[PDB]
């Protein structure tokens, strides 16, 4: 499950999620109804070769999906978001 | 713990660490005695601000440390590291 922290500043509500390996064009980030905002996408997985060979397999891969019922003061269709370095940032401004 | 995936190519030892929210410049990549290479670094926590709210907290911060005897086909003086996405791939060639 992806890590998301949450904060609420006086002028926004800001979402940092890990998410390494991926870039902003592969994450979706959407508002569904009820004040919802839904991160998804999957990271994808090179193509193994017949002469790799493993030593240590510890990262994760496919689907993930988190969602959060933002408040009342939450301004929903003024969502922003951008990624770097594994990070993404979604802002929602009140 | 840092996530860490090691193969073994017929070219190289390739490492992939998941390392999101670290810049290059950030992560220690050394070669010791008797073919350790070593990574580790700290994650930075942005300044809290007293008039910010959280909702939730959920990423990892602060050091991280992982240590891996290379076989002895490693050139372990040829060492090359990159970032991209918060992955850092660490590259030994054979």
């Amino acid at each position: 499950s992806t890590r998301v922290d949450w904060k609420e500043t006086p002028e926004a509500h800001v979402f940092k999620a890990d998410l390494p390996g991926l870039k902003k064009e592969e994450v979706k980030v959407e508002v569904e109804d009820d004040r919802v905002l839904q991160i998804s996408g999957e990271r994808s997985v090179e193509k193994e070769d017949k002469n790799d060979e493993w030593h240590r397999v510890e990262r994760s891969s496919g689907k993930f999906l988190r969602r959060f019922r933002l408040p009342e003061n939450a301004k929903m269709d003024k969502v922003k978001a951008s990624m770097e370095n594994g990070v993404l940032t979604v802002t929602v401004p009140k």
